[PDB]
């Protein structure tokens, strides 16, 4: 049964570190296996580096190639013995997500699988120590929160950057859309992956910026200049695998050439990309030019920038984004003479924690923005949905139009990830931001005679700048974060549409723990995205401040008939989280450009001026509770 | 919570002006106010006039009667739409002040609710004009102080007379001690309201006199003789609700009868009240006499003079 299948998968995931020791007399028998096994076990696996990605791709293909699920388990079991463990988790998760046979199946928790990445060195150590200190079945609980002097204000952001859910999501997203993805081999293609790459990262930056403003900090600045020295960050993460940890980065070092790539080349790829934007075309390998069409342009750019296998030209355009992670990651030892491990930037699970991440991503976002700039703005025609008027919006909470945010304690179970020994469970307690539940009530007047179908789009943007209160829509575009997108039908006359925050399309409703999965539930059975992907729920709104920071609440309704695509896909599957994740094996459900209406330049000085009749702005307050 | 309650009250107070227009598919839907709200906005609401006060009292009672706070809001939602707005503010404020359910709750600012009463028409016009002149989110600031050929020395007193705080206080005081107040209905009684009526007004006069002297002006003289013409005063206040303003009064007017009351009926009352003072007793409706006791006397007089519902006759 599916349940049995789930059980088999969980053990593929257990004791990965330990699983090493090949115990294989000869790989030759495993002809399938010949391609992989270059990267050594203990070594850190880089999600960004090309060579690492190549190995990973080779692994996935074997998994995809597996004739049946049983065969899948077998090769996996054997492969896991030799290959580097990180690569293994990566390859398997991709396989589980896509391979039909796996119509059954969650992947074990990333946080749970590698607890060391989620929690600090100290609380790893304490738990391990307590386990040894007194042998006893009794459970061990450790509170990760610590005590220390906070000299850097960046620390304030830690609730966002360090959040477990955020890191997990980032890991999962890359799994759903792998850079290595080869559509020919799989046969299936990931719709608009390049564009999604752009959108997801942009949102992370946008959301990040809202945190800084909530904090009273200015917006992050892009890492435009390669010459400038980076701010330091020390992760305090250990790797349980070997005797090492992610190397910390002290303050003020500029980027240095690696054997693999010169910083020169980084500059060059990015000049090349800029040219191709303006010249309005990119050059394919064939030396043909493909236009940066309005429809296609973002996607093509996304593939080139990341860059994915899909890039029209790798040899010219290179892989700017990925190399950036690699270069930043080994700033400490570009030479690798030190034989020190890379920093957090190397891993999709960890990278969000470093503040540098935002600087780089804003830089890349800028590239996309220049492209967007080339496009013409939106006419009333494009925006408006005639006959529909938005009367008002209200947010209901304990206090209307105010959302309250607080910190909540939570526990993570280490036992699946690290050797438990005698103890039944070792849990680490951490705290994260959370907010009260709320609902939206939108009153819409349907002037038309017949029932209409509308897509409701809701975004949140900060009211205040760093200077004073200034709702300049051009700037707002960067800041706006997507709260929700959903379909509703309106009858003629007045209508009130109520939606609850829980329903939000952006967030993951729930991630099942390896324990829940040990039994067998019925959300349904799809895969790595299952409970994993989606933005985390606690994270839905920015922290705000004790004072109650003012944010613009924007609701827009668009013609659904226009917005939806027609086609024939599946049952109700992982679609909760469509806004950032997309739909399983389906085309992106919205015709509009991701981020619409915000994606293109706004002529108006004030946001209010921008509004059409099917748009509305309600100012609400977010107040944090200490 | 209380905070939520406060929020609900503030909107009862917003746009008193605009929340007229029945907005009621069957306009019988607040039958309790088919009777009350016999004032449509046309003239202004008078705090002094008896008929107006009667309507106001009727309104308050309904508000007091409201079973719970939610019911209270509902009355105040649906009812506001019909009744004259001034009466409405008056009735609601009284309700908020006394009704327990409202153990929560300030009333929105009078100055803030009706800015037009506090500031001059010119400033109000300018602000409104600036709003229209250039649409922009930007804030508008207008300095009310003006520039003017001050002939009258009375102008000197304007700092006192025109003061926003003073006017607001006077509004509020009448709310705490309404003339209409019926102790039986509420059940509770306002201690020494008649005396307080006397004391508060006396203080206002006394304080006023100190201003004149500070000014170098002589003390104010009473309106002892009804025949004498009044000094004129032009308020320069507009009412935002419609086209009109408080009518100014030019110099030198002798006294005219109104349909409602003859100034002679008035003169009688003064004789009567003062008679009873000397005679040391007043006559009740029952035709019994109540003594103007040292303890009680001021209070009884206050009720009769104002006069409140409490007046013995």
């Amino acid at each position: 049964t599916v349940a049995d299948k789930q059980a088999r998968l969980m053990p593929l995931f257990k004791h990965l570190t330990a699983l090493t020791r090949e115990k294989l007399p000869l790989d030759q028998r495993d002809e399938r296996l010949k391609g992989v096994g270059i990267l050594p076990r203990g070594t850190l696996f880089s999600c960004f580096h090309a060579r690492h990605l190549a190995e990973a791709t080779e692994l996935y293909v074997a998994l995809y190639g597996a004739k049946d699920f049983n065969d899948f388990i077998h090769l996996c079991e054997q492969a896991r013995q030799i290959v580097n463990e990180g690569m293994f988790v990566y390859a398997v998760s991709v396989a589980v997500l896509h391979r039909e046979d796996c119509k059954g199946i969650t992947v074990p928790p990333i946080q749970e699988v590698f607890p060391d990445r989620f929690v600090p060195a100290e609380t790893i150590n304490r738990a391990n120590k307590e386990a040894s200190n007194h042998p006893d079945q009794q459970s061990i609980v450790v509170e990760a929160e610590e005590t220390g002097n906070i000299l850097d204000p960046e620390y304030k952001l830690s609730y966002f950057r360090e959040d477990i859910g955020i890191n997990a999501h980032h890991w999962h997203w890359h799994i759903v859309y792998p850079a290595t993805w080869n559509p020919t081999v799989m046969g299936k293609e990931k719709d608009r992956k390049g564009e999604l790459f752009f959108y997801m990262h942009q949102q992370m930056c946008a959301r990040y910026d809202s945190e800084r403003l909530s904090n009273g900090l200015q917006r992050m600045i892009p890492f435009h200049n390669f010459d400038e020295p980076l701010e330091g960050y020390a992760p305090h993460l250990t790797s349980l695998v070997s005797g090492l940890q992610y190397a910390s980065r002290p303050e003020g070092y500029s980027i240095h050439d690696l054997s693999d790539v010169d910083v020169q080349d980084m500059v060059r790829w990015r000049e090349r990309i800029l040219d191709a934007i303006n010249m309005h075309y990119i050059v394919d390998k064939d030396n043909n030019k493909i236009p940066l069409d309005i429809e296609h342009g973002t996607d093509i750019l996304g593939d080139i920038i990341e860059s994915s296998d899909e890039s029209k030209n790798v040899e010219y355009y290179g892989s700017l984004h990925n190399w950036g992670h690699v270069m930043m990651a080994n700033i400490t030892d570009p030479d690798h003479r030190f034989q020190e491990n890379p920093g957090v930037m190397s891993d999709t699970s960890t990278s969000l924690r470093d503040p540098i991440f935002y600087r780089w991503h804003r830089f890349i976002d800028n590239i996309f923005q220049e492209h967007k700039k080339s496009f013409h703005p939106y006419t009333k025609e494009e925006l408006s949905f005639p006959g529909v008027e938005v009367v008002g919006v209200s947010i209901n909470s304990k206090t209307a139009n105010v959302i309250t945010t607080l910190i909540k304690e939570s526990l993570l179970e280490l036992s699946h990830g690290i050797n438990f020994g005698t103890d039944q469970s070792v849990k680490v307690k951490y705290h994260h931001l959370d907010h009260e539940p709320f609902t939206y009530n939108i009153v819409v007047e349907n002037n038309s005679g017949a029932e209409k179908h509308s897509t409701v789009r809701i975004f949140l943007a900060p009211k205040y700048d760093e200077l004073n209160n200034k709702l300049e829509p051009d700037e707002q575009r960067r800041l706006f974060i997507e709260l929700d997108k959903f379909f509703y039908t309106l009858t003629p006359g007045k209508n009130t549409i109520v939606r609850n925050h829980q329903d939000s399309s952006v967030t993951i409703s729930k991630v099942r723990t390896f324990d829940q999965l040990g039994a067998g539930e019925g959300v349904s059975e799809d895969s790595t995205e299952y409970c994993s992907c989606g933005w985390p729920e606690h994270m839905l709104i920015p922290r705000g401040s004790h004072k109650g920071m003012e944010f613009e609440l924007f609701v827009m309704l668009t013609d659904h008939d226009e917005d939806t695509v027609a086609g024939l896909s599946e049952n109700a599957v992982c679609s909760d989280a469509v806004s950032y994740c997309g739909a399983r094996d389906d085309r992106y459900p919205d015709k509009k450009a991701m981020g619409f209406p915000f994606d293109r330049k706004i002529e108006a000085r004030t946001a209010a001026e921008f509004l059409t009749p099917n748009m509305g702005l309600t100012d609400i307050k977010i107040k944090f509770h200490g």
